[PDB]
């Protein structure tokens, strides 16, 4: 058996894999949201590079559950990804919109892997996500719907001009 | 009796405490002010940051009445602070004209407290108002009305647009 | 309903605003403390300024348990501030005993509050509170504590020269 | 129809996203040769580091060719992507001639990608492919092979110890 | 009683002192180990430089617990420290194993002491295992088991070469 | 036998790490006193940090006996360590008296182990305590006699007052 392993059960290492392959999968998704709002015929570069930080952020989540699996003495195992939900992500709205599902659907993937682990009394596994995904969901999923809030505003009956002012005086760009 | 207390009537005193408490108020409502438009279904930034800059403001005002009592040799007495008026502050527009019915207030208490220190022939009173508080409550009801009439001139008939440029464009934000 | 509100209960909401109207209590007590020890005929400097930190040190934990209501899509509700306990502290020595008592008051609030979420299994609630609150409860405490004892080394039967020694030697002033 | 796109074939357009598919699998294969040589039974960590590092690598080009691919006015096209050949990777030596075989693989459809651009007279597809492609492609084989005939080198009958010493003395490490 | 101590069982606060004595012991042990690999017969300055590290590590260890066993209002109580193990020490094999087997034992202390803070409701003592032992144990466990699996690649059939290059090509020496 | 041993006799060998043990248990001692005083019900810094400076002072000399022992090439050989002979340690005076016994009896074995060197002739031995050990070890005992002096000169019958002043005036602190 594993030389270090102690306290790590076989349901919370699966768990962790089953994790890894969601948040690939949201990086995926965020790789294909940024592309699709680098388009010419769609062109808001502001919300392309929101989009491409997110994934590059959940590459970084992974990355750090890969981590954490190993020096617990699990086996890293990895999946097929599936390609996102959609080739075309419709306007700034529809796309924050689909992010925060997303990022609900992570979080609850979070809790449901913290309360198996407190299940489990692996303390060290629910300190692992206090300390560096739940805080950082919860800021996440709290400034998506900041912009939700603003991209809404913004629709009126001017939807292009309110969806160029939010991607030039909101979202980070040259 | 106090050692160091010299032409400072007990209405002078009296009135400071109570001047005090209308501080506190004010920036109770500040806090509670900047908070809503910190939620993520109104999310304001620059509107946040504008009311809780305020809140400290009015909680420094506070301060310095107490060392003036405390200097003066009166007695500085807490009462209960009332909630703001408001749960749930409206508009941009909605909340700028509540802030300036409150500063109004605030400086009719101000304008008060002068007239009797003067009826007092209490000269170190009048200047302290003078010197610390009646032009800093002009300048701020002059931005404040500044700022009313710039959401008034936005709302038009695309007020998510206008309260959205507002925000961005004349207020301080990250 | 609200679009980012996940695991959120109601019960906890709530706390959070009681626990909220707790710590501006606080630090309304702490400002009089403050400014008690300001007075003429009281003129303890470092006194004054230890309580007038604490007061600043409630009111951040107010803003830090504000901001987290509303990343977590809750409604921060301000109810009145009830007036300190006391116009008039006595000693320090009975200063320091009733911040002790007001200390373990809060920190009694936060564990409630913890084992509230804990039985909602709310591990972000949890989190929050061990990692900007417990501490520092904790490290509080101990500080009056250890402040209380050496007040209290000091009575002896010369407690004004007592009550001088440890103002100047032990707490922070000019 | 495009606004941009001239000279750009559906053919090259279909080949490009292929070709991001392949760069994409290419990185979760190295991302997963990485998390072996992490492994506290494994712990090889300067072979960790060289495949970290290319998963990057892989990363990086899939990124440049989805840039293109918008910079022509064609539409990135995601699909899913199939995980790594194997779980476990064996010695160092089997890793680095699954590597080798891997990247192979990437600069015949590199090669044949240039030969349908010749065809189709699409020059700066052909000038794209050359200039960020082939040449660092080339430069990475010649690489691994110098690693591989190392590697085969110091096999000999003490196979631990050079497998130790290759991490150690060729390998970027800390 | 204690004017400080609130929520802090009489469980805790003995399971906190069988702490200290078992991290003191651990702290002994690599003393003992580290000067056998000083010795001029064994001679292997990197394996005595890890000993002594973790030897001030463990210290370091048992005087936070004895920091926080103040910090709570508990009285630390020191018992008698047990000799090491062993007064020679074997091969660096024999003493990594053994550094493995000391440190999974204090691992599951932890995680016994964490249970009973948990079954106990004391927020506190788990959030500080959490935050200061139970990550550091696992990463140095880790460490060792990366350290023994390089140590066991060189054995082979010439241990002396291996044991030479492990500690002159890992370990950090002059 | 030793291939570096020199006029190394086994009575030196033996005494050095009866000696060794004697610093450890000194330092042991220190440690508890020094958290005595961070007692939240005792609170004198200064007394804690200056027994805990002695507490790290001790296990250097530990340190250094182990390191003579290999460089003449005897062997370290560990022994238990004896609990402190206090849990409590009463006042800043009983600790200090309690200190300077402890210092005298280890200066007696110093002196012992002098003695036995020279009876051997071994002045590797004699200059090696001469030179690292029994200069500090006067000058402390001088130091912990002044400390005595002025503690005993504070007592008078205002005894909370002297012990508080001590810390304050002459203990170094924050
Ligand atoms: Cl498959
Ligand atoms: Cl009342
Ligand atoms: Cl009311
Ligand atoms: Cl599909
Ligand atoms: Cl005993
Ligand atoms: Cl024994």
């Amino acid at each position: 058996s594993s030389q270090i392993r102690q306290n790590y059960s076989t349901e919370v290492e699966a768990a962790v894999n089953r994790l890894v392959n969601l948040y690939l999968r949201a990086s995926y998704t965020y790789l294909s949201l940024g592309f699709y709002f680098d388009r010419d015929d769609v062109a808001l570069e502001g919300v392309c590079h929101f989009f491409r930080f997110l994934a590059f952020f959940k590459l970084f989540g992974a990355f750090r559950l890969l981590k954490m699996q190993n020096q617990r003495g699990g086996r890293a195992l990895f999946q097929d990804l599936q390609k996102p939900s959609q080739d075309e992500w419709g306007t700034t709205l529809d796309a924050m919109k689909a992010a925060i599902v997303l990022e609900k659907s992570l979080n609850q993937a979070l809790l449901d892997l913290h309360a198996l682990g407190s299940a489990q009394a692996d303390p060290h596994l629910c300190d692992f996500l206090e300390s560096h995904f739940l805080d950082e969901e919860v800021k996440l999923i709290k400034k998506m719907g900041d912009h939700l809030t603003n991209i809404q505003r913004l629709v009126g009956s001017q939807a292009g001009l309110g969806e160029y002012l939010f991607e030039r005086l909101t979202l980070k760009h040259d």
